[PDB]
């Protein structure tokens, strides 16, 4: 009933915002245990080098033995191993809820052309794997994916949505539905899936 | 040179981000309590951010051609395409919102005087706009099959054979036909 969540990167202060802000008593209770590593800590050459030629002409692919080094140390059979990029499957917010379930998380961030394809492989002889894409965009590296999944999994521990109005009424020349003024919890709560239902079909024809 | 201009209430969210300006939208409040939010009219679980505090922020930092984004589930999908497109603007403001979101009536008055694009990086719901606003700005920024390098063996497992053949045909024929079955795994609601 715990949740630990590991990020493997070679910009470690990436993460430093979010880790800063999980509530203290949700860290000190060992509720959520979220740790930031550096990639670099695993490599063995003075350059603590971790990226190298793509084979088959490419900008360079990160190193399989140091990841396998990493992840020898960080994960257990009980790990579910996240790898950010553009070639997984989508998340979403089905992905969101199952993995708040989760008690230990692993980002493996990349940058570059992405991670050789066999660390995903031999990862997947000792834990669960997942390739995982927040959206069809192209982002340098993996940290901004793992911070938007990681936000969006820690919400759920610790039809698009319609407007949203507070005071003062009036504001502008832009004035406040009436309907939400009534107290009619029941004609508000229609107005409200009327409204989601045409900004649904108006901004995501697709569903 | 682009100017970015980025609003929040959490400005360290920013710091792991061209002229790039992080504001505080509290610096806007003039109570005591640097009151950003109010209660929803018509109930509902969290609170709304002000107008009122929004567009003091807004009359400040935008002008006729800047481009505002409002990070939001409730948007059109970011793709790459509109990464291409906001790429080649001179002004981004990003207004991240926290809470419920921002009162509906900043994107439409601010529309009366610059363009306005409601946007979701995805299908998934965050507690507030500025990861989101990190992601569309890394995508822009960087416009401004599997993947293998050496050993040829690890573990147990071999790079293809085809990749280090030096013929980029059928180097191009695999990579075609790996990234068709990768798809089809994946990606089914393609």
């Amino acid at each position: 009933g715990s949740m630990k969540i590991d990020v493997v990167t070679i910009f470690p202060a990436y993460l430093d915002p979010l880790r800063q802000s999980l509530p203290g008593r949700a860290i000190a209770s060992g509720l959520v245990d979220l740790q930031v590593h550096d990639l670099r800590r695993w490599t063995y050459d003075v350059h603590h080098s971790v990226d190298d030629s793509p084979y088959g002409g490419g900008g360079m692919v990160m190193k399989a033995p140091v990841w396998g080094e990493a992840l020898d140390e960080i994960c257990s059979a009980e790990t579910l191993l996240v790898v950010p990029t553009p070639a997984g499957s989508l998340f979403d917010q089905a992905t969101a809820r199952r993995w708040s379930a989760e008690q230990h998380l692993v980002f493996a961030c990349g940058r570059y052309e992405g991670i050789d394809q066999r660390v995903a492989e031999d990862s997947a002889r000792r834990m669960r794997v997942e390739e995982v894409s927040i959206g069809d965009y192209v982002l340098p590296g993996g940290e901004s994916a793992a911070v938007v999944m990681i936000e969006a999994v820690l919400r759920l521990l610790t039809l698009l949505e319609g407007p949203s109005y507070t005071r003062p009424p009036s504001w502008r020349g832009l004035d406040v539905p009436e309907i939400l003024l009534s107290g009619d919890h029941a004609r508000i709560a229609t107005w409200r899936r009327e409204v989601s239902l045409r900004r649904t079909r108006e901004r995501r024809p697709d569903l």
